[PDB]
């Protein structure tokens, strides 16, 4: 799983 | 921005 927030 | 992959 992969999650990114900016 | 938000991105999620599973
Ligand atoms: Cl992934
Ligand atoms: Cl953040």
């Amino acid at each position: 799983n992969f999650l990114v927030h900016s």
